[PDB]
């Protein structure tokens, strides 16, 4: 397993020690408080009533927590994932990463706490 | 493991078929959005800056998500609990509650969708 | 999880530390070499040519490893049991025993190692 | 999971559908009856009396069941594994063998049963 914390200011992410292979089943819990400007902080799910700007996730909304598994495109993580298979072919390390507009991170703020572990199957 | 919904104006709350068992270790994810009154619509985790105004659990956010173990007192639940144990001597039948002031659930809306499992022992 | 030693002339059995609860999942297994007489020693399969002649568990050859459950019949065990759900109604401590006929344990000898654990569910 | 046979008589053993990855604990449970040649049969730790005459592996007895992981040497398994971790520098697709003298194959009879699979981690 692998717990840490992940920026809101970092456009590269945090990288973990979670090596996902094809059929692991994982589960993911996050939390914690974070924001993309506004004085205001959202959880990991982010802000639901922020339009898209150019995301590096177009599904989740801007300030939730994405990540990617190798060279994957994004994956929206949220509060987590429970009992969870990739959509597949995807292999690699889970690096995790706070949703924003590329050039945009400078003004973020705050972070989200993170557990991963690899289940039963 | 339990998959389901918790209503946000359930003041009762959502009975799931765990049995929490002495030794037991669980997982919770929980995900949504949901609201105590106003428009806006918070996370599992609910409104950071909301003040403390009698809610059934003192130790979580208005709006957050908590439970009772058989005849624990509230327990905070969030956006979930990783490979967890509980308070010496609590056990029995887990159910899941929106944390609001008693007898002001009946302007709240929304629910939280949350999957329980045992974890290996 | 429950790790020990299961002696062939112990006619009371092993109490365990497992206190199956309903729904749980379990694996066991078990290895080693066993006689319930003569020179030649068998696995916790027993001993496929020998005759019942009173056995405690009639499901199970002489020299094989089986349980009971709180206050069940005996269940075979043999080599183990694999993410294994126990009958309705069935829960109770697990007692590890090795199959004889009542009254003629004491010329038994050797032991099953034994693990016993609960498993996601 | 896997679930399937591993015939006595097959030197080539039984290909299964685990990729074993590094820091994977797995479970196996083996069950069942087979000769390396007599009429009488084991069960898989195999027969503890007979003399090695160039088995497939050294460690453990003729008629005990051994597994290969990728590309590595056979590894004993017996009646089975717990919640075990394979070495350092081993990985790929597991194969379950018959421990037995090449070329004499051909005289075995009978089969094992065996559950593999992924534990929490
Ligand atoms: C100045 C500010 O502009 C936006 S918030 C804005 O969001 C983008 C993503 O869409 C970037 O993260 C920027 O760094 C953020 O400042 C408005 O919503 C806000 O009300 C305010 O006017
Ligand atoms: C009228 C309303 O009052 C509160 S919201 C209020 O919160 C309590 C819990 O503290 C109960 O759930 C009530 O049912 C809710 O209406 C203010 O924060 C809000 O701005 C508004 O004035
Ligand atoms: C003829 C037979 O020889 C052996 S059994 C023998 O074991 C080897 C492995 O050591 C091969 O599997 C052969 O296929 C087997 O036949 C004696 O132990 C036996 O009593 C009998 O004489
Ligand atoms: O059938 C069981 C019976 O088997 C014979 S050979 C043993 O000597 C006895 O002690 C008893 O265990
Ligand atoms: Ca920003
Ligand atoms: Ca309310
Ligand atoms: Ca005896
Ligand atoms: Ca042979
Ligand atoms: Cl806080």
């Amino acid at each position: 397993a692998w717990k840490g914390e992940v920026l809101a200011n970092n456009e590269a992410g945090q990288v973990t020690s979670i090596i996902y292979n094809p059929g692991d089943v994982i589960t993911i819990v996050a939390a914690g408080w974070a924001s993309y400007g506004p004085t205001q902080k959202w959880g990991p799910q982010g802000d639901r009533e922020h339009p898209d700007q150019g995301l590096i996730c177009h599904d989740a909304f801007c300030g939730a927590l994405v990540m990617k598994i190798g060279n994957s495109g994004t994956i929206p993580v949220n509060t987590g994932l429970f009992r969870w298979v990739a959509p597949n072919n995807v292999q690699g390390a889970i690096t995790l990463i706070y949703n924003d507009v590329p050039g945009t991170y400078g003004n973020n703020s705050g972070s989200f706490s993170v557990n991963i572990g690899k289940d039963q199957s």
